[PDB]
């Protein structure tokens, strides 16, 4: 069964460190545990589904799983008043378990509830003893909300990320690719404290409707609150280039959020431009796209019409 | 004392006040204000902690509350070594202090990990390192850093944390060197932001080494309250001394900071015509024309500083 789980792990990862330590960890203790960290957002999108499936998969191979709602973070990365981020924080939890991160799947955890204890800052003054600012600084560069100036508390951000991961007694860290730079200074100086390094699974970062970075401004992305009709014309006008692949929101969101959640997808289709037809793998998806025998058109009404039922089975779940 | 005589006390020797008319309100509208100096534990207690010490002394006779804070988690974030090696410092110091007249009956002591490492304390570094840019902090540190560039997260965590003492420890009055004003500034203008009174700052200058340049380890140009009174003496005789002249010349800076604040006066002995010195401006006066010689003054230095540091080490055992 390692086999099978290990295909189910890495499905949709763009990197696993390392491979190895992955396999010997499913192995040794037959209870793994892995966390993703959120700082709470009053909007949550496919950029966190992405995380949240994984979680789902890891969750089906077996693995204990812990959601951090991290509320310190999105004080220190200027996301708002402790009292808005508390606020978001409730309603962020609503909505992972909505997403199918039901409390008898996950445990949710509030970065407070532990991350201002004596032996926890003790930990981040230790932390911050043994990593130069530049190597704090560069593991900012894709996370910090300020990328040029940025505040002390952004360089104190990623130590505490590091040990989020101590103290929560994860086994397996999962995070965008855009999270490497702090989990690698996790896999180094945690075990200068006493801590084991940690095995992490990085997902790909989610290119925007439009080809481009995903971006809160120009508002490229899907929330879990669009209503089907602003669903249907995000998808309408997104960026689908006919034929390619790579960097295609369209398909991105058939292989990261359809196909691991439905096991198929019915693209229906009028009989003049093939009918309807019926896909059980990305792959046979991708190469029907590159081929040129499923058209933009049509991979547009399909991906709509899903992404719709699991939103609005994600709001009555949500009630 | 007056108002008037207790101004003088508090800001002779201080190279700024800031300010002088917060200063004078302060003392005018509260009872027992507070003053507190900070000191990363060190291995050597030399001169210029004795400095920033007679200076809590004068604030102290001029009705102040006194804290000597032993800044221990300052000293690990600043690289001065272990948890372990900088507690035993610590220890030492504050036996130092008490040596050098800052006794537990006159001053208090705190220990910063007593208060540091508490959720409140925790919570508001947090929230000054939300309104405080990573350049402010770290050009704040110019001055006190360990590592000039390539400095690690701890030594920008510092400033932060050294501006919110002075609202932990309830302090009105922030007293340290010259070197401390960015830090000071940075508390002046984010404490009130964190809910906090804006401090008073009173600023020591620096003491120049012995030999009239930056005090070094690597130099010795310093006298430190362990050294021996032949190598009191000794340090004393080498020093740079340059007649005639008097700005930060390092032995007229003695009498100046250390002897005439702690004995009220100074006796020179010279051959016949032995001359007792009531302030600083006559002893300077007759430094710069001549009729004060280096040796005469260089002696009678010694001698009082000798004094000061033997008892000292009666004290401490
Ligand atoms: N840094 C993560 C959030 C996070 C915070 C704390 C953690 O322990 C883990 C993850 C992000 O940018 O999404
Ligand atoms: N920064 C001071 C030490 C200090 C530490 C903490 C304080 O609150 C005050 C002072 C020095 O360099 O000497």
């Amino acid at each position: 069964d390692i086999t099978e789980k290990l295909r189910l792990i890495t499905r949709n990862a763009e990197e696993v460190v390392t491979e190895e330590e992955l396999r010997q960890l499913i192995e040794t203790k037959e209870k793994p545990r892995a966390y993703v960290g959120y700082e709470p957002s009053g909007e949550i999108h496919l950029g966190h589904m992405m995380t949240v499936q994984k979680l789902m998969d890891l969750q089906e191979a077996g693995f204990e799983i812990i959601v951090l709602l991290a509320d310190i973070h999105a004080y220190l990365n200027e996301k708002g008043t402790f009292e808005e981020i508390a606020e978001v924080a409730d309603y962020n939890k609503k909505v992972f378990i909505a997403l199918g991160l039901d409390e008898s799947r996950a445990k949710f955890v509030l970065g407070s509830e532990y991350q201002l204890s004596r032996d926890y800052v003790l930990d981040v003054l230790k932390m911050a003893r043994i990593t130069t600012l530049n190597r704090a600084r560069r593991s900012m560069d894709e996370v910090s909300r300020r990328k040029e100036d940025p505040m002390v508390s952004q360089m104190i951000y990623p130590l505490m990320q590091a040990l989020d991961i101590a103290h929560l007694g994860v086994d397996l860290a999962v995070g965008g690719i855009d999270q490497r730079k702090i989990h690698m200074l996790a896999r180094e100086n945690l075990p200068r404290l006493g801590y084991s390094s940690p095995v992490c699974l990085h997902t790909p970062i989610l290119v925007g409707l439009d080809g481009q970075k995903m971006s809160s401004s120009k508002g490229n992305y899907i929330s879990v609150r669009d209503p089907p009709e602003e669903v249907e014309r995000k998808i309408r006008k997104a960026y689908c280039p006919a034929g390619v692949v790579e960097e295609n929101p369209i398909l991105d969101i058939a292989k990261y959020h359809i196909l691991p959640r439905f096991g198929k997808i019915v693209v229906e289709r009028d009989a003049k431009f093939g009918g309807d037809v019926e896909y059980a793998s990305f792959e046979e998806l991708a190469e029907d796209f590159k081929s040129g025998q499923l058209h933009p058109l049509d991979l547009k009404i399909a991906v709509a019409k899903y992404l719709n039922m699991l939103l609005e089975d994600a709001r009555k779940r949500l009630g």
